[PDB]
């Protein structure tokens, strides 16, 4: 049994931008009420509650490669 | 038995843009109210309760590549 | 049994703008309400409950490429 | 039994720009309220419980490659 | 048995700006009230309880190249 | 000339209640919009110009009695 | 020329309320804009321009008595 | 000429509550922009521009009289 | 020329209350922004401009009594 | 010619109440922004730029009589 694992990638994700601004987030505040009583949390648990978040991202880039690669025998 | 895995991926994911700008975000607040009682979360989960959030998201680029290489024997 | 896997991939996916701009998100606040009292999650759940969520999303490129390569023996 | 791997990435996540700024992130506060009684979590738990977090980002660049390589025999 | 495990990476994530700023960041404050009673964290638990942070990031690169080997024999 | 002006009031306006409760009032938010140019405003002008409000009223009572005696010689 | 102003009030406004409460007022938010140029305002002139105005009024009474006695000669 | 301004007033404007209580008033904040150029204001002008107000009122009486007497000779 | 101005005022204006309480206000912050160039208030000028208020209010009475007399000759 | 001027005021404004309390106000902050150039006040003025103020009242009685007495030969 011989198996062979040699993907090649000379792949490109790129950008360009001249400009980049006059951006403006101004939330009007807000209510959040949350009730609850009993969390169990019990494995690879990702959460949030009970939120007023408020998020400016503004990256010049923000190009992402994702790659997964899986051999299993 | 014998195999060969090698793909080749020489591709592309570009943007080019000359002015990006002038992006205004003012959302007017409100109410969230959430009730519950019993919270049993067990594997692999991802979640949120009761939220108000406000994202602003705004890159140059935001180009995405995303790729999964799965060989199973 | 020989198995030979060997795609090939010189793809473009890209894009050009020359100006983007003069965008404006303005929501009216509003109430939401969820009751409710037993989340029970358990294998790979991605949930959002009770949300009033403002996503102003404005990227220069924002293209995507999205591949999957799989291969079973 | 032989296995060979040996995957090539010469892959390129890039980006340029001219000009970043003028940013503007005003929050109008706001009220949270969570109540609960019992918080279990076992395993790998990540949470996030009664918050109002203002996050402003604004990178250079901020490209990600993210890649993962698994071999299993 | 024979196992060779030489992946090759000669990739390159970057990025270059001209002029970065004039960021302005300013929460009107707000008020975030939490209230539990039990809370038993076991095993690789991360978490946070009320709060109400403000977080200004702007790194000039803020790139990212995460990479994960894993060989099981 | 004799004016002769004496007009008796024994007047009652009156209640009575037992319980008075479980009001609710929860407005959905949403938009107002005004333009205008010029406002030239002479004499004895009451006005209300671009409004979103919201008004919960709840007297005991309420009751009232308006009277107007006027005498022109 | 005799002129007698000689009015009698032995009136009576009044209420009774055993109980008054579990009043709940929660407005949603929302976006008021208004836009003018000359205001020109000039002699016993009352206004209101651009508002969102939220009032709870909950008197155990609330009860009005207004008269007006005008005597011309 | 002969005149004799004598009203005789023995009203009563009143009230009685047992229990005023439980009143919540929870408003989610909200945007009010407004925009103008030349205000003039001359004689015996009240006015409000631009206002995001909440207001709670809970008297326990809250009863009111007003009277007036103008004799003009 | 006799003029007698001699009005008999033995009005009441009461109130009684037993319990008061529990009142809970809590505005959700909220954003307020006027823009103006030239404000020119001459003769008994009462205003406000560009305001975020929260007012509580609970007297035990509250109860008012206005009058007003005016003899001019 | 011969004026006389006896008003009689006997009157009564008053109040009584058992327990006043359990009053909360907790405001959630805000944004408050003026913008103006020239401000000419000339002659009996009050006015309020720009502001974001809280005001809790809860006197006892909080009972107000108010009288004028104008006599103009």
């Amino acid at each position: 049994v011989q198996i062979v694992y040699k993907p090649v990638d000379l792949s490109k994700v790129t950008s360009k931008c001249g400009s980049l601004g006059n951006i403006h987030h101004k939330p009007g505040g807000g209510q959040v009420e949350v009730k609850s009583e009993k969390l169990d949390f019990k494995d690879r648990v990702q959460s949030k509650i009970g939120s007023l978040d408020n998020i400016t991202h503004v990256p010049g880039g923000g190009n992402k490669k994702i790659e997964t690669h899986k051999l299993t025998f």
